[PDB]
């Protein structure tokens, strides 16, 4: 035995008593291990503000794909954001499954389905909404690294910071530059241009 | 003047009475023109119809994606098909847009997350269920070309025969076709090598 | 004999009642199947519907290639709108001989030469010009499918729908989105700016 | 200086205090520099738990390379889950060096040989003692990572979630999913032909 500022360390010897730990009904997780309740369930929670951020982008994308709004750039760019908030919701789902926790899919609410605002204009107040969005999903991001510490699941944590947190900062600086952007311009014929750039970004 | 069948040809004299047809308010779709609101709505239901069914298929994927399950062909299927149905709605909501109409989200359920189901087995109730699915989606779909019909909309009816009517019809014998497999291979041995030649299929 | 639905089908039996179908005067079509004397018109009112356009279209282009307004990228959107509808009324014009009609071109009439508009601007007057014409081919699109659907020719009704109508409303929603792109940029630089972009989009 | 959240930082002045920090005397690591003695020794633990693995999967692929067992896919997928294990342990031996610590190699005991077992058959027998194993070496991972946060030693903690934590339970996702297709397909020809697939996969 060795004792390591506290921390027990039993020498390598059999693998008998983890045979225990190998589950014999056919219900029940194999892989499960040192995954508890409350990191499943705050998955569960960050794959449905992931799939509810994706459905606002996609109404977003709606709104700016339409023909008297016509800023394309903006669609296509709000369409991608839909895609991308997917694609964490199913990693995060992929991940629970590694873990041996199960998915649990939670209702999706109507999203905002009008952004005509004349003061800011439209493309201002929608990216300005995207970036709370984002902060949004940044703050629960942040709930479920919290659970994870305190659970001491490590390799939760670093999951969550390497997957999500670095390009979730990334999204907000991008888009912050957006609206800081969209402010220089202005209405009219900037916010047009700001969207033919933002059209040729996206290739 | 020409009258044929009882339709009243008016030739070409000027246009004018169109510029009439171009709406000076910005709220106002511009492209509108010959579409009632009865195929604006039924759209919309389709839209939510095929992102229900998206979400089903990820329930789906999330259940056979678990370590005690391991049909990773079949989760992969039920993945692929998710993408599929939202790709659907997606196009759904381009055409919404492309006709002037407004394209308004709803609500998505909770779906169903557990498919244990032993005396069926797994594989062929959910595959079973995925027929269901089809199916369900497909009476959508003729609900939505019944009121295109009934609008006169041969635009509608044409974009609902070419893009989706075919694709269904399609799905629904290869899942069928899938169903019937399950059937002759019986639990077991032969649910695993179907999921072992799905899983080739999908490359 | 089997009658479904009220359908009378004769079993196949032989080529010979069909071959008083086959004309043996030269002047006569041979090919002509269920094609009605009301689709024969309505088709040709069509093409002499797209040549109008193509000659408006025509006149467009020289207005936006003069010097003084020199919006080059207008003048090739006209031009090519121009050789489009041309190409509209040729298909039409094949489609009538395949059916074995008689294609009879009509009178084109003078169309307007001058779009100089102040108010709104040259450049969202006549995108809005075109918009205009564009809805009034796509009504007379819809008389020529209402003959086609009256006249029970199932072939036609696909062809319009698959070659026509389609197309139509893509190009409605362009004109639409260029009609509020120009609104949004305003007359001056950013009218100009358009017409640049305009310009690369047509290569 | 500045105090933040209690941290004192002194400013960069000049390197002459850490001079006293190069050690004088050929013996001593010149590079270790916050890397305490419970964290060495945890890493010397960590390389004889891996070292143990490696060996424990070197006698399973022993057992599976027998005539009469002939299950090439399992000893293949054995031998080369050995050789992973080494890899770890040089991987944690070179890091050791790294922080300049010393590598402490202990001995290796005899692992078990025999993995006849008729009721659940061999190869599920084998597959639940690997995943055993893996879970085994991932509580240790764990005990290792509890050590190095006790000491604040976040390169050290870092190194642990990056190198090994993720691949960690990723291999035991892997070989539970292996036990559940080998439960689904039962001994006999199922469990040849998840051998056949086994040998597919390993290239
Ligand atoms: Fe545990
Ligand atoms: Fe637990
Ligand atoms: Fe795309
Ligand atoms: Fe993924
Ligand atoms: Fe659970
Ligand atoms: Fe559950
Ligand atoms: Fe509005
Ligand atoms: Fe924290
Ligand atoms: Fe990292
Ligand atoms: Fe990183
Ligand atoms: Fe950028
Ligand atoms: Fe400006
Ligand atoms: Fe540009
Ligand atoms: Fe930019
Ligand atoms: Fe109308
Ligand atoms: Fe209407
Ligand atoms: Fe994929
Ligand atoms: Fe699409
Ligand atoms: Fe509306
Ligand atoms: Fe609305
Ligand atoms: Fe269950
Ligand atoms: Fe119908
Ligand atoms: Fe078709
Ligand atoms: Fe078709
Ligand atoms: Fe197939
Ligand atoms: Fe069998
Ligand atoms: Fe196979
Ligand atoms: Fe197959
Ligand atoms: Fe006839
Ligand atoms: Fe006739
Ligand atoms: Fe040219
Ligand atoms: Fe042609
Ligand atoms: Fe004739
Ligand atoms: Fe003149
Ligand atoms: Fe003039
Ligand atoms: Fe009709
Ligand atoms: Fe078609
Ligand atoms: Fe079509
Ligand atoms: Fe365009
Ligand atoms: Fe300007
Ligand atoms: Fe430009
Ligand atoms: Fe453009
Ligand atoms: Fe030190
Ligand atoms: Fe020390
Ligand atoms: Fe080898
Ligand atoms: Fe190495
Ligand atoms: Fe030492
Ligand atoms: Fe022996
Ligand atoms: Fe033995
Ligand atoms: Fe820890
Ligand atoms: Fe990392
Ligand atoms: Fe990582
Ligand atoms: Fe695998
Ligand atoms: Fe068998
Ligand atoms: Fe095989
Ligand atoms: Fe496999």
């Amino acid at each position: 035995k060795e004792v390591l500022s506290g921390v027990v360390f039993q020498p390598f010897e059999e693998i008998k008593g983890e045979l225990s730990l190998v589950p014999q009904t056919p219900d029940k997780s194999l892989a499960r291990q040192k995954f508890v309740d409350e990191c499943e369930a705050a998955i569960n929670e960050q794959i449905n503000v992931e799939y509810n951020a994706s459905y606002a982008y996609h109404s977003l994308f709606a709104y700016f794909d339409r023909d008297n709004v016509a800023l394309k750039g903006f669609a296509k760019f709000f369409k991608e954001s839909s895609d991308e908030e997917r694609e964490h919701a199913e990693k995060l789902m992929k991940y629970q499954n590694t873990r041996g926790g199960r998915v649990r899919l939670q209702s999706i609410v109507t999203p905002l389905t009008e952004f005509d605002h004349p003061e800011k204009g439209d493309a201002l107040y929608a990216m300005e909404l995207a970036l709370a969005l984002e902060k949004l999903v940044n703050e629960k991001l942040h709930n479920l690294h919290a659970v994870a510490t305190r659970c001491n699941d490590p390799q939760l944590t670093d999951f969550i910071e390497s997957e999500f947190l670095a390009d979730q900062v990334e999204d907000i600086k991008k888009i912050s530059e957006y609206v800081a952007q969209l402010r220089r311009v202005g209405k009219g014929h900037g916010v047009w241009h700001f969207d033919q750039k933002l059209l040729e970004e996206e290739a």
